[PDB]
């Protein structure tokens, strides 16, 4: 506990490099919308519980897109939407399989890590950039902010809750 500094309210800003943001998702749709208008773009959406394979709906950087969800599982589902250019289409690059209903998003060197996998095996991997300084974050849920030293704490609460 002595590593998070939080919870913030729901933010838009720029979030510093060498912090994990630990985002608390407490509802299905948008959890967060992270670009840099050039080479980076993610989003996470939150999938409920036991949702037949469907179409949805969402509004990502301005945008009315659909997405193909799945979620058989008893566990929640965060979906990694990512594409690397203005005109690309988005991918959805990873996802995270927990009841913890934590996401982790850091900036570091050339590369945005976030986890990914089932808790509590979750794991990171990384997307690179190279204007990771002009990276703004739309938070539509409370968080907190982990040194990237502490890292195996911030592991802890992604995959313990």
């Amino acid at each position: 506990g002595s590593v998070l500094d939080g919870p913030y309210q729901p933010t838009t800003f720029k979030p510093p490099n060498d912090y994990w943001l630990l985002i608390s998702s407490n509802t299905d749709g948008v959890v967060y919308e992270s670009t840099n208008n050039s080479d980076f773009w993610t989003a996470v959406i939150a999938v409920e519980p036991h949702v037949s394979q469907t179409n949805r709906q969402y509004v990502l950087f301005g945008e009315n897109k659909q997405f193909n969800v799945e979620n058989n599982s008893d566990k929640w589902k965060f979906f990694e939407m990512f594409k690397g250019s203005g005109q690309s289409d988005f991918s959805n690059r990873r996802t995270l399989t927990s009841n913890n209903r934590l996401v982790g998003m850091l900036k570091y060197g050339g590369r945005v890590w976030t986890f990914h996998g089932e808790t509590p095996r979750a794991t990171t991997d990384s997307s690179n950039t190279a204007d990771l300084n002009n990276i703004s974050i739309i938070i539509h849920s409370e968080f907190y902010i982990i040194p990237r030293s502490q890292e195996s704490k911030c592991n802890e609460y992604i995959n313990n809750g």
